[PDB]
């Protein structure tokens, strides 16, 4: 009846990756008011659906972390992770760099130890 | 009970993965009826439970996908996926190749840029 | 006075992991009573969350496995699997090495072919 066809298939050699691209970039916002500090670290070009726990690591430059500034949120679908969080300025004292890490779950935890970071 | 036993473990010398072997093969079969085209493509040796989006790409190898010819399916558990579809023969009048890609999700974008391809 | 500072973050360079180190190690306690054998393989330093099928491979290394001894279990969040199994002694007669493997499914399956093995 209708014209048929039955081609055999052939593997391609350069099966290049597609989809979004891993290039950690970002801009932080350390807005400070009366005695609390809201911080909006907007990151882009991150990992499609990953967790990005970010806090304030004190001077130590692997040092201790004021864990009372943990912000946990997930990375959208193109790596558009937007972290936010309030912390009394008194706790913040002696913090030197806001380190962004990957997470193992929305319950904090540490997977990667410093994917992106900035002084203050 | 009356007899015990205690043995410390040793991690062998080399551990080898088993199950399916990623050997992409294929079998395209077109049957163009009255202003319509059915396409049953059988891919064996694929990735155990992956998505396999398939389209008819125009000339320009390289060139634009006729998006109205998408066929999507999963590869069972040994890497056997079967792609079926139905498209008017007027839209695929300039198709030069049927490119099979991997999928990111059920009905969605590509994760690769062509794993296996047959020339038409 | 909303003291606000905007800082661009650097893409880092040191991204070493943070969690269970895959270092397979453990012991075995095969205990015979009145014609039955109870085997307890407590492992540590394993994959954090993975099914670990373990059975008795006979002599022959390759060799068949008396599959009437498959001990299945999953690991915790540090990598601690506790395999436990009841097998008639007459069955495990002529067994040579208890081979632990990886489980593709809770139904069993040998993803890996021996991540750790103990001579019995």
């Amino acid at each position: 009846g209708p014209t048929e066809g039955t081609y055999t298939l052939a593997p391609q050699a350069v099966v290049k990756p597609a989809g979004p691209v891993y290039a950690p970039a970002g801009t932080a916002k350390i807005s400070e008011t009366l005695g609390v500090t809201r911080t909006t670290i907007t990151l882009t070009g991150m990992a499609p659906y990953a967790i990005y726990v970010a806090h304030y690591h004190k001077m130590g430059s692997d040092g201790p972390a004021i864990m009372e500034s943990r912000m946990i949120a997930q990375a959208s679908a193109d790596g558009k992770v937007t972290l936010t969080g309030i912390v009394p300025t008194a706790l913040i004292r002696d913090a030197a760099y806001i380190n962004v890490h990957h997470g193992r779950d929305f319950s904090g935890a540490l997977a990667d130890s410093g994917v992106i970071c900035t002084p203050i």
